[PDB]
């Protein structure tokens, strides 16, 4: 059964709630982004209206085969009426096509649902500037002060400089990048751009990328592995055994692998600056774990909430334990006492 923090009061609406069968009283299902924990349940057999971004609707039609007649894409930054209720979709700074949803309830209450997001000061100048928000349904993934990580720009600077140095030292090195979902495409696109290569990948991953409206994509990706020196593999294969096996397949073109695992936060973030990051190495294989996050750090989250000044916060992540819930509630009260709302 659908949990309460996926229901929008005063409406017929749910958010990210496709795994519960037919939800009682739901007239429109919203989908914030195409990540499996959120889309779980959708298929060619779904026959209710789904509301989402254009990019999410391209993925629903081509990857999950949802029929066209039930996909309702909305433009961003544009007031739209859905089943008698005004809504707006805003960029969530998460993966491609990911949105936050503003709902203007018939009684005057305004609700913001962040979906999954990486808070940024740019959001302070969106359509959020113009009005009060009563209720915030918040992505609390990293809601504790131990969760620190660098900017995405610093992480990409490290990746590009690391890959360009290695391949200039050894023109017979191959670069490999791990993936298991959409998001984090800048990692492998930026490395291929500095090296003058396309990114090589499976037909299934190429198909997925072609749904994303990324400009000049035909220029940056390929299914011809032999033409590429930056290869994408499943995240599960980014280990010494899986990389050894891959290097065999390349027919003696290469004699070294430099591999990247974009993770979120890891405990090594408590101690190590991005500059000082080192790989794990076995023979001619090196693996770098790089802290490329598509979720808010603690400080980014706190800044956003202290700017928005919501009357009530509903967490949507870390809700299953009492200890997590009590910790989050304590930080929400701190933020409110410090800022004065
Ligand atoms: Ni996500």
């Amino acid at each position: 059964t659908c949990p309460f923090y996926k229901k929008i009061p005063g409406t017929g609406f749910t958010v990210d709630a496709f795994q519960y069968g037919v939800v009682e009283g739901c007239t429109a299902y919203f989908l914030t982004h195409f990540h499996s924990d959120h889309y779980a349940g959708l298929s060619k057999h779904f026959t209710f209206p789904v509301y989402c971004s254009e990019i999410t609707g391209n993925l629903l039609k081509n990857k999950l085969h949802v029929q066209e007649q039930y996909i309702h894409p909305l433009p961003l930054d544009t007031e739209c009426i859905v089943n008698g209720v005004k809504v707006v979709l805003l960029d969530a700074n998460h993966c491609p096509g990911a949105v936050m949803i503003l709902f203007y309830l018939p009684n005057g209450t305004v609700i913001l649902h962040t979906g999954d997001f990486r808070a940024d000061p740019s959001m302070e100048r969106s359509l959020l500037a113009d009005q009060k928000v009563h209720m915030l349904y918040l992505d609390t993934t990293y809601c504790s002060p131990e969760y620190t990580f660098p900017s995405q720009q610093e992480v990409i600077r490290f990746a590009i400089n690391t890959a360009f140095e290695a391949v200039t030292l050894n023109p017979h090195a191959l670069v490999v990048c791990g993936t298991y979902s959409i998001g984090k495409e800048k990692v492998f696109l930026a490395i291929a751009d500095v090296l003058g290569s396309k990114v090589g990948m499976s037909q299934e991953k190429y198909k997925t990328l072609q749904c994303l409206n990324i400009p000049e994509i035909n220029s940056l990706i390929t299914t011809d592995m032999c033409s590429s020196l930056v290869h994408l593999l499943p995240m599960m294969q980014i280990n010494f055994k899986g990389l050894q096996s891959h290097l065999k397949k390349c027919g003696g073109k290469y004699n070294q692998i430099l591999a990247f695992r974009p993770t979120g936060w890891t405990h090594s973030n408590k101690f190590t600056r991005i500059a000082d990051v080192i790989p794990q190495t076995k023979g001619n294989i090196s693996i770098y774990g790089i802290p490329y996050s598509e979720h808010s750090s603690y400080l980014e989250m706190k800044r956003f909430v202290q700017w928005l000044k919501p009357q009530k916060i509903i967490p949507t992540v870390n809700v299953g334990t009492w200890k997590s819930r009590s910790t989050m509630e304590k930080y929400f009260r701190e933020w409110k006492l410090e800022a004065g709302y």
